[PDB]
């Protein structure tokens, strides 16, 4: 019943140590919902894209040590909105596993830096909630630090931000998943 597609945050600004926990809350994720009628997609961003596995990969490969494992960083500057968009016209797409009636839940793992995207929040955060996309925020780094960051998560999250916006450090983010999951 639900299509959860992850776009995590591969550009210079984000560290290595970052990055490999981006990798295992990803994980962590598909672990916990493993045995669920939940499909999985991901999709990597700098300035260039990476789509790692398609939610019809995964339903082949249901493995996420195997899918997640050879994920290396790219490297670049920081296109968050393009990246927002091509997992809405892509990796939401019925060619590539997307399924008709599922709820669809997009997570977006950032330090909330966003930095030479030809593309604002505003050209692509109407065309999510157009085609009923929810959007989860997972912030890294110095995101939580100063009020730049911090609104530029909220501003990519589904309403309110509060209920939407969580840290990579926890599982506070999965947590609300399963509970949003369980009620719907
Ligand atoms: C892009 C060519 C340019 C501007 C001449 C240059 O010399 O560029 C330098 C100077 C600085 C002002 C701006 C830059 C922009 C991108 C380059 C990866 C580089 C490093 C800064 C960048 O690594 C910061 C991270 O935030 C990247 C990201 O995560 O988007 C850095
Ligand atoms: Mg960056």
């Amino acid at each position: 019943d639900s299509d959860i597609a992850f776009l995590i945050d591969g550009s210079g600004s984000i560290i290595p140590h970052d990055f490999r926990r981006m990798k295992e809350f990803v994980s962590t994720v598909m672990e916990q919902l493993k045995k669920s009628k939940t499909l999985f997609s991901l999709m990597q961003y700098s300035e260039e894209f990476r789509i790692h596995f398609t939610f019809k990969e995964f339903q082949n490969n249901p493995n996420p040590r195997s899918l997640v494992k050879p994920i290396t960083q790219l490297l670049g500057r920081t296109h968050t909105a393009t990246g927002i968009r091509k997992v809405v016209r892509e990796l939401f797409n019925i060619t590539n596993g997307a399924r008709k009636n599922a709820f669809k839940i997009l997570v977006v793992i950032t330090d909330g830096e966003k930095f030479g995207d030809p593309l604002g929040y505003e050209d692509v955060i109407p065309e999510a909630d157009r085609e009923g996309v929810i959007r989860y925020v997972i912030g890294v780094g110095d995101a939580f630090r100063s009020e730049k960051s911090r609104q530029e998560l909220n501003t990519i999250a589904s309403k309110p931000p509060r209920d939407h916006v969580f840290q990579v450090n926890n599982f506070e983010a999965l947590k609300t998943i399963q509970n949003q999951l369980r009620e719907k």
